């Protein structure tokens, strides 16, 4: 179903695409979420998805909240996917303009191989601060499954698969 994208290694793949549209096309069994340990889904790829699901994604993120306490950084939660896929994989990487540490992103990633197909952002770049090339060299060397992952700003884009 995924189409359009380029192979990086056995089992990495990347696009320059919005990840809303592409998990409206696709409607993956799961779509990673670029969380935080509030899931607080106000800007990045979580507002831009919870806006697609018309608040439905916030509701019930409050409601898992409010029964299991916040998500630790590395750590990772399924939900529902809503309109957009099946599951929605909340997965949170570090926030470097947070001061959080970067070795967490590695930990991140691996919550990637507990799902055999997913659609996924780069996690920790855009406004949590990360180095993007560092993500795609983290995700490459950490997940084993099957990753589509959906890069937006096309000068990016162009970025990391020049540099890969
Ligand atoms: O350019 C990108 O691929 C990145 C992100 C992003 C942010 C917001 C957004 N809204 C719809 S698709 C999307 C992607 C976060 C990390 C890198």
């Amino acid at each position: 179903s995924f189409s359009g994208y380029l192979k990086l290694t056995d089992n990495v793949y990347i696009k320059n695409a919005d990840i809303v549209e592409e998990a409206k096309k696709v409607k993956p069994t799961v779509v990673v979420n670029a969380a935080n340990v509030y899931l607080k889904h106000g800007g990045g790829v979580a507002g831009a998805l919870n806006k697609a699901t018309n608040n439905a994604m916030q509701v019930e993120s409050d409601d898992y909240i409010a029964t299991n306490g916040p998500l630790k950084v590395g750590g990772s939660c399924v939900l529902s996917g809503h309109n957009l896929a099946k599951h929605c994989l909340h997965v949170v990487g570090p926030n470097v303009n947070k001061g959080e540490d970067i070795q967490l992103l590695k930990s991140a990633y691996e919550n990637f191989n507990q799902h055999e197909v997913l659609l996924a952002p780069l996690l920790s770049a855009g406004i949590f601060g990360a180095d993007p090339i560092h993500s795609l060299r983290v995700c490459v060397d950490t997940v084993r499954t099957n990753v589509y992952l959906a890069v937006f700003d096309k000068n990016l884009y162009d970025k990391l698969v020049s540099s890969f």
